[PDB]
C-alpha cells in the first residue's frame, strides 16, 4: 500500500532523519510506497559498501539494471580505490608494529621519527 | 639561515606543506636545522597516520624521555589503522564477489550488483 513517513522508515529500516537526509541530496522520488523502500535499501546498500553519494547518484541512474557493462566499472573503479587504501593503511601497519615493537623492547618512536 | 625554498629542499617536502604546517602551528624569516627536524618529524607522523592534533599531543614528547606516553599515541593509532582495513576489506570482499558475477552473468538476466543493491 502507500505509507507515512514513519511507517517508510520502519519499512526500510531507517532514522526518520536518514529519509530526510536521502531527501535534501536528491537521492528519492507527501506519501510513499515499496519503489521508494527499495530506493532507500539501494542508497543504504552502496553507502555501505563505500560508494560516494555522488557515485550513488551515478549508480542509480543504472537502477532498470540494463547497463552491467556501466555498473561493474563503478564498482571496479571502487575496488581499486579501497585495494590502494588498504596498501596504504598495510603500510601504515607494518611500520607501527615495528616501531611498538622496539618500544617495548628498550625513545626508539621519536628517535626513527627524527 | 636558509631560504623558504631550501628549507622545504632540506625537508624533502612542497613550499605548500611547509606554509601549511606554519597555519596550524606545527612549527618553531629564517629557518635552521631544529625546524628541518621539526617538519620531518610532522611529515613522518602524518604518513603513518596521526592527525594534526594527535602530533601535536606527539610534539609534546619531543625531547624522547616518555617512551610509555609514546607508545600508546602509536599503539592507539594502530589499533584505528587496523579497524580501517577491517572495514575496507568487507568492502573489498563484497565488492570483488559482485563484480565477478557481473562479469559472469549470463545472457539476459537483470545486472546483479543492482539486484544486490536492491534485495
Ligand atoms: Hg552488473
Ligand atoms: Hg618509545
Amino acid at each position: 500500500e502507500n505509507l507515512t513517513i514513519g511507517v517508510f522508515a520502519k519499512a526500510a529500516g531507517v532514522n526518520v532523519e536518514t529519509i530526510r537526509f536521502y531527501q535534501r541530496k536528491g537521492l528519492l522520488l507527501r506519501r510513499y510506497g515499496e519503489a521508494d523502500v527499495t530506493r532507500v535499501r539501494f542508497v543504504k546498500s552502496a553507502q555501505r559498501l563505500g560508494f560516494s553519494l555522488d557515485e550513488i547518484a551515478e549508480l542509480l541512474r543504472l537502477e532498470d539494471g540494463t547497463h552491467c557493462e556501466e555498473a561493474s566499472s563503478l564498482a571496479e573503479h571502487k575496488l581499486k580505490d579501497v585495494r590502494e587504501k588498504m596498501a596504504d593503511l598495510a603500510r601504515m601497519e607494518a611500520v607501527l608494529s615495528e616501531l611498538v615493537c622496539a618500544c617495548h623492547a628498550r625513545c626508539p618512536l621519536i628517535a626513527s621519527l627524527q
